[PDB]
């Protein structure tokens, strides 16, 4: 029932939507995944959106999935991705999620926005749609969304809003962006803002050093990134980097467009969290060889 | 209750979704628009999709709008745009529309498809989703959708399908594509296929000469394009081009991204078909000057 | 020998690079084209760049072509397109052109620029490259270059520069941009700036009304647009629009990507200005049917 | 003087173009880099192109740089990137490079190609331009070039050509592509073809297992990838992966757009190979913090 705040930190797991082979939602696995995240020290869970294959679900299914996760994660803050082609759908899912118990929602910009004018305007319209009372997360992921946001544009989006409390940092290269944003806070031009990093965790080791508050990861070993985040906050540089480096081979293997979801679901099933590694169409599973390669990386971990 | 066939021809009007200023759907205008299209000789109506601001409606609203149009156009074939981010939503709207009385549905490819392999695969998955029994229209509009489809790719998509009965031709330049496709039919590699042209009607005059069956137009004077199509089919080249040329100034003014919808709704309201020219956010109305310019073009018509 | 100024106005013809069938530069036609432009009242000529198939010429050829035009147009201001992948090549061609007698150069942004920060920075680097003493033209053509520049960004680019004297306006929709820019000049935030319009002349009729100074056109009848510009400046609205409307059918036919150059060269040859309508690879000529269609439009003119 | 063949294998170093702070080419460093590559076991060197900042050099400079490298690498095969906006420039640089002693040239497709028809056509025009006698390398790097080529399209490009002897594999995900291509060779539909991998070496460990012949790397430790390639060919899986994993942290840090070149030049200077880490505009050097981070990774190696 707690609203997301700018002080959010630690590790937020990005949850895939569990499916059986026929494509039906696997609720048992949703609960199992949720219990797992809590058990290993995750502070929150992000649901739906692209990684949760939300585009492959119908309106009613998306609401049910988001609700299942929200009700199960009683001790964690759940963030629901509400990015949509239009504001009506966004408002519906956002309000529903909040009434259900969500901590807040995540909003990514449409892929067509180019000028900084179009970017800031979109988000003002977006917040007007979901309501200024809804805590939200700004997703900055140029690699897949095309849109590029400068630190100054991000600062404007946040300060123009009543409730943007977090930035899901996925810019690549994006290390300097973190430093710049923290600098704005130091000079007083930017208010409190949580910065959780993504982009498959490819730069989590240095992102923590730059000043990120934690990670919002879809990595199949969120339990181990919990330690990377902890070690980093503890100033144990060598220990943090040693653990990160041990996971980097698998982190980068999973960090492949399309194949990434197949890798995640394959491992989560192998870990006993998912009953099936199935995805809904469009989506292809790992080849026998890719599975062996993933197994090899797992064996070295 | 008639299913769309490859013999579909004439003029199909692309209907905007009528809204009042508060953004609520204006059902009275939906009926008024529908009666208008029938009265002026239109053979069909295409609803929802981008031009109908479908992305700005929620699931329930889209279904209601599509249904309102289907039930009103008793003597015309109604095509419902079902393009969507995922197959579940597409299947829902497609089946609902068909059960309601739609003649068929329209499917555009996602903006990311590049290889011809990805294009043909997508549509096979798309038809599997809506059902091979549903007549559908392939939308080819590179200008706004980015995807480019060669005549051979189009031929494959059609022949791979059980029910693709029409191509909404919007390629630009696309005159040679029509000729090439008609050639495939002549040599026997392509079965019957209706070709209705779009892209704001910018090349309708020559598209008819190339062999198109008609137009699927969002132009504010569908009643006049009905005559352009008729004159063209009658071999009255000079008369057809004289009428087209008289409309070209306004056709091109309306053929502007973003401003186009504002121009259409402004004129349809002025013609007494819409109660309000309102659009839902995001969307901006015409400036006082743009309105005057449109008025000037109208006065010269 | 006159440098381009913010007071530049009238009609500037965009010259194609004349080639014979073997692909060799046709110098006789370059002189013939130049004499033609001067004879019909053109105030200037723009050479090289995409429309002049500059990407299909080697460094030495580009310099020779630009020079041939500069030396021939003794009574007109010649603008050389210097857009390039790098600043070294840009500086070379710019300085060479100026030493030869060019009035100034044109610079378009690379297709990757998205943030307004990247846009303004690029042009500051661009001017540093060619020299702050070189008068230049800012090309704004989103349709083909992808980059989008807001009026405020344009204002910054101009005011940040010592010598940006003109904007080649090709935004689409772009009528409001002209009005906004003229407004900045009225309020004093923007200094004198020439605005010549492009985008195939698709909106020249209204662009003149908005306050453009003239046209920079590649249209095969620059002689007739000279009159459209004159009539527009004379406040003869009906006469201006009547003449424009008579040309719109051909203007729009030529306004097709790829086919456009083929249409231009075909007509310029038919008008006796080019010995051959040949282009260098990659490039395809008009089909027999397209030629007939162009002939039909010409006959109605 | 040896021409590149389909049997090319091992490690090919992608050479940056050494510059001093004033931006002038540093020939002493070109020789030093070349001697280094030979000394550590590299089989070849690739010059110019994007990584060599070729777009920042003028025609004469590019030819001089390519020539300097060709003449110095007497015992290695040198590949010159000839990708260009037009065929004239491509032919000039290709023939010049071959006359100088190059083993072959590399050709990447323009960023606009989408249909497989456009892709295969481009390369047929490209080979016609440089001459069918010139051995060349097909660059497949969607991440930066946008163009996507299916294995079948690649097969067609190769079989349509008289001299395409190598594929610079940079697809991501691209492991299955290697397997598919090797399969075509097994079934006889694809002739001998060298496959050297790129994309910063992010997947070199598994690419070798899939059947790649080696690497074409811009990584600052080409000497160590020489061993990774050797260990991989020797079937020493654990040793190969242990060494790769030790370098992965730095490999991924350098694998950042824009920052990548700064990282490479910074390290190559620190290794005593470059006098200066300077790049030509546009290009920014590493911040003090980024330098420290790179130093940290280096210290752990």
């Amino acid at each position: 029932s707690l609203k997301l705040t700018p002080e959010a930190a630690g590790t937020f797991a990005i949850a895939p939507t569990p499916f059986h082979d026929d494509g039906k939602i696997d609720d048992v696995s949703i609960d199992r995944l949720t219990d797992f995240y809590a058990e290993v020290g995750c502070e929150g869970v992000t649901v739906l959106g692209i990684l949760g294959e939300a585009p492959k679900l119908d309106a009613a299914e998306a609401e049910a999935v988001a609700t299942r996760f929200i009700k199960r994660a009683k001790s964690m803050q759940v963030i629901v991705g509400v990015s949509a082609p239009g504001f009506a759908a966004m408002r519906r899912l956002a309000r529903l999620s909040m009434d259900a118990g969500a901590a807040g929602v995540m909003i990514a910009p449409p892929p067509s926005l180019r000028t900084d004018e179009q970017i800031t305007t979109y988000f003002r319209q977006a917040t007007e749609a979901i309501g200024d009372d809804v805590p939200w997360v700004l997703q900055d992921y140029p690699l897949t969304l095309s849109v590029v946001m400068t630190p100054k544009v991000i600062r404007q989006i946040v300060m123009d809003s009543a409730s943007c409390v977090m930035l899901k940092h996925e810019d690549w290269p994006g290390l300097e962006k973190i430093t710049t944003l923290r600098g704005f806070q130091k000079d007083g031009s930017l208010r409190p803002l949580s910065i959780l990093c993504g982009n498959g965790g490819l730069f989590l080791d240095f992102e923590m050093e730059r000043g990120a508050d934690g990670a919002m990861t879809g990595y199949c070993f969120p339990d181990m990134l919990v330690d990377v985040v902890k070690l980093s906050k503890a100033g144990q540089r060598d220990l943090a980097h040693n653990l990160f480096d041990a996971h980097l081979p698998l982190i980068r293997y999973e960090h492949q467009q399309g194949v990434g979801l197949s890798v995640r679901k394959y491992v989560l099933k192998k870990r006993g969290l998912l009953s099936s590694s199935a995805q809904r169409k469009p989506g292809a599973s790992l080849t026998d060889t890719a599975r062996e390669e993933v197994d090899y990386l797992l064996s070295r971990l």
